[PDB]
């Protein structure tokens, strides 16, 4: 630290490393990009991928969502207990990661028109993740091990955003739908999750 | 160890990870599976997000392409030499598998009708990784450090793809260029470029 979030006014794919920061007692500061800002062009071009978000930590800068989440799990300890958990703990993340990319591919290039389809596909890209639950101390505890990891907000994360999109499509899956009242109940992140600074927030760019 | 990979017989999602085990002078096991038997449905229905590459090391098993790189790195000392070197491997990594996802958006939904805006919109697509060159070192060592990283046989097997679907495209990338040169000239990894297993074996599932 000090933590710098440089990103578009919406959760988007700074939801995730927020919640990590707001649950493990961090501070950080928001750096807003306005789309007028953004289509100004200088921010875009010194961009290294020519996108947001950015991270500062310190003298270091980053870019790349899970490239920050990885960062933060790494330098706070949230990264697994042995090698073998930090395996276990990119095969979860990358498995939020597809589906995130799946569901950022229906609202921004078929939305209406396959919304259906989508949430019918949906249990069969949710089972996945309640096998890997009910394999590990009955999904009582974490994704990956008995301690919380940068997967966990990731893919809490991606689960709220699903509640949205078809409410209720965690009925289906008991361990899932403990896990996120359970993950949801830690202090500091159910204060965060409350605050106007996640709630008034939109959800995706494309509300932009 | 020991290690298996499972995958269809393609160079597809496997070919960085299996240039890192050549090149790191590794021993593994290749089971091929046959669209026939993937048709089949037992073997899908047992893996975790139900596609391929499974990976086996001793008794754990993983899946996610990228899980697989990051475990082999990790656990072979190819992941920088700090936490920043690391973030900055992630970081490169992730760009990577965000042009290998547009490549594969290419090819699969959209090939004959996008190639020529696809390679028109390249140059800007590879640049950050030219950029990331020639802050370190000048470009004369690796994409992160001086010591080679996972995410260096990813971004050559993005590269060499890239150079079949559109050749020269690095004449306008000097250090890119070099790299990929000095790279495929790795003794071990040269051996492995130039063998059947390698040469033989189509590019994409599509081929399929
Ligand atoms: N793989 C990147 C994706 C970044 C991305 O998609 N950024 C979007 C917002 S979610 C953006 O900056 N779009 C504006 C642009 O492309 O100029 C990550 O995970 O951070
Ligand atoms: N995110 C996964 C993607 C895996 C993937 O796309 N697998 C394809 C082949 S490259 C597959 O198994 N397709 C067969 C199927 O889905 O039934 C990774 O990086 O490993």
């Amino acid at each position: 630290p000090p933590y710098t979030v440089v990103y578009f006014p919406v959760r988007g794919r700074c939801a995730a490393l927020r919640m990590l920061l707001a649950d493990q007692g961090q501070s950080w500061k928001e750096e807003v990009v306005t789309v007028e800002t953004w289509q100004e062009g200088s921010l875009k071009a010194s961009c290294l991928y020519g996108q947001l978000p950015k991270f500062q930590d310190g003298d270091l800068t980053l870019y790349q969502s899970n490239t920050i989440l990885r960062h933060l799990g790494r330098t706070l300890g949230l990264y697994g207990k042995d090698q073998q958990e930090a395996a276990l703990v990119d095969m979860v993340n990358d498995g939020v990661e597809d589906l995130r990319c799946k569901y950022i591919s229906l609202i921004y290039t078929n939305y209406e028109a396959g919304k259906d389809d989508y949430v019918k596909a949906l249990p069969g890209q949710l089972k996945p993740f309640e096998t890997l639950l009910s394999q590990n101390q009955g999904g009582k505890t974490f994704i990956v091990g008995d301690q919380i990891s940068f997967a966990d907000y990731n893919l809490l994360d991606l689960l709220l955003i699903h509640e949205v999109l078809a409410p209720g499509c965690l009925d289906a899956f008991p361990l899932l739908s403990a896990y996120v009242g359970r993950l949801s109940a830690r202090p500091k992140l159910k204060a965060f999750l409350a605050s106007p600074e996640y709630v008034n927030l939109p959800m995706d760019e494309k509300s932009l």
